[PDB]
C-alpha cells in the first residue's frame, strides 16, 4: 500500500508533489499514466485516439489495482482514475491526499499543455472548471486527506503532507 495516492486536477502537483514526497520519503514515485503507457508502450492520449476512455479507464482502473497493491511509495493517480467507480473502491482505507488547486491557478500551472487531452486549448479556462466541477467531488470522496496547493510552494506542500502521513 503507498505511503500517500495523490489525486487531484492536472496541474494540481501530482506528478511534481509525488516525485518530491517520493524522494523526501526516500521512496518510489508510481504515476498511474506512465505506469499505464509503460505497460503498453502505446501513450495514453494516443490510447484514448484508438480505443477511447472506455478501454483507457479499463486499463487504467487495472494498473492503479496493481499499484495500490504492490506499490509503497507514492502514487500519483491520473487525473479522471477517480471516475471510474473501481478507482475509487480501490482507493478506500489508503491515504489519499487531494491536492487542492483553484481553476486560475490550475489553468496556469498546465498553461504549456504538457499532454492533458481532455484539457485541449480551445477555451481552456472554461474547460478546466468544468472539468473540477465534475472531478472535485470525487477527489473530494477519495480523500483522506485535502491540502490547498494554491499559495504554498511545492516544498510546503510536500512538507504540509509529510508532517500529516
Ligand atoms: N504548489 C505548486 N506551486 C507552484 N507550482 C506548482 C505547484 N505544484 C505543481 N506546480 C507546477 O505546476 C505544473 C503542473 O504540475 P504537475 O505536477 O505536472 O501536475 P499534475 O501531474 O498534477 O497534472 C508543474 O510545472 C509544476 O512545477
Ligand atoms: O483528468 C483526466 O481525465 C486525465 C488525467 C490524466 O491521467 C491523463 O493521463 C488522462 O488521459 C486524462
Ligand atoms: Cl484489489
Ligand atoms: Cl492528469
Ligand atoms: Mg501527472
Amino acid at each position: 500500500a503507498p505511503k500517500a495516492v495523490l489525486v487531484g486536477l492536472p496541474g494540481s502537483g501530482k506528478s511534481t508533489i509525488g516525485r518530491r514526497l517520493a524522494k523526501a520519503l526516500g521512496v518510489g514515485l508510481l504515476d498511474t499514466d506512465v505506469a499505464i503507457e509503460q505497460r503498453t508502450g502505446r501513450s495514453i492520449a494516443d490510447i484514448f485516439a484508438t480505443d477511447g476512455e472506455q478501454e483507457f479507464r479499463r486499463i487504467e482502473e487495472d494498473v492503479v489495482r496493481a499499484a495500490l497493491a504492490d506499490h509503497d511509495g507514492v502514487l500519483s493517480l491520473g487525473g479522471g482514475a477517480v471516475t471510474s467507480p473501481g478507482v475509487r473502491a480501490a482507493l478506500a482505507g489508503h491515504t489519499v491526499v487531494y491536492l487542492e488547486i483553484s481553476a486560475a491557478e490550475g489553468v496556469r500551472r498546465t498553461g504549456g499543455n504538457t499532454v492533458r487531452p481532455l484539457l485541449a486549448g480551445p477555451d481552456r479556462a472554461e474547460k478546466y472548471r468544468a472539468l473540477m466541477a465534475k472531478r472535485a467531488p470525487l477527489y473530494r470522496r477519495v480523500a483522506t486527506m485535502r491540502v490547498d496547493t494554491n499559495r504554498r510552494n511545492p516544498g510546503a506542500v510536500v512538507r504540509h503532507i509529510l508532517s500529516r502521513l
